[PDB]
């Protein structure tokens, strides 16, 4: 056909695919793939969602939380797009929790946080020797953020309470108190921005 026309038609179909995605993620991806606007590979779908241009963060999280094989592969590729080397756990969490909004269903959140924990540990080999320590401490940080910054939680845990709540999780030992302190202060001073 002709180049200018084809480009303009493609750009509007792309805009349509975004709206479709935002109503129903699987249908949006289907429209873009069938119209040759997106390659149907786990990494190309993950880059598309990571860019997130005109996409609702809730719908990104909904797609990433589906149980079928391709969605799990896209989730793993999406987490691999995040660079976490030399970031502390809070810095890495701020970045991750901004790229999409977590689904409500506990089983979907579990898959997503497990994938995060694996990426953080692979990127920072010295920090946590167990992915279970990273997973548990990630939820501790998320809950601390709610406790310190939600006015409905009366009596916010102090640093000593936060240290004592996490004893025993570092392969039977404790995490360095300087690590716990730095995470606590980072959260006290700057709440997570949730999309």
């Amino acid at each position: 056909a002709n180049e200018g026309s084809k480009t303009l038609q493609r750009n509007r179909k792309m805009a349509m695919g975004r709206k479709k995605f935002n109503m129903d993620p699987k249908k949006g991806i289907q429209f873009l793939v069938e119209n040759e606007l997106l390659q149907n590979t786990p990494e190309e779908i993950a880059r598309f969602l990571y860019k997130g241009e005109g996409l609702n963060k809730t719908a990104i999280g909904d797609y990433l939380g589906e149980r079928e094989e391709l969605n799990l592969a896209v989730l793993h590729a999406f987490v691999d797009l995040h660079e976490f080397t030399d970031l502390n756990l809070v810095q890495a969490l701020r970045q991750f929790l901004w790229s999409f909004r977590l689904p409500g269903e506990a089983q979907k959140i579990d898959r997503m946080m497990e994938a995060f924990a694996q990426r953080y540990c692979l990127c920072n080999p010295g920090v946590f020797q167990s992915t279970d320590t990273c997973y548990v401490l990630s939820f501790a940080v998320i809950m601390l953020n709610t406790s310190l910054h939600n006015p409905n939680v009366r009596d916010k845990p102090g640093l000593e309470r936060f240290v004592a709540m996490n004893r025993g999780i570092n392969e039977g030992g404790d995490l360095p108190e300087e690590l716990l302190r730095n995470l606590y202060d980072s959260i006290r001073n700057e709440p997570f921005k949730i999309p």
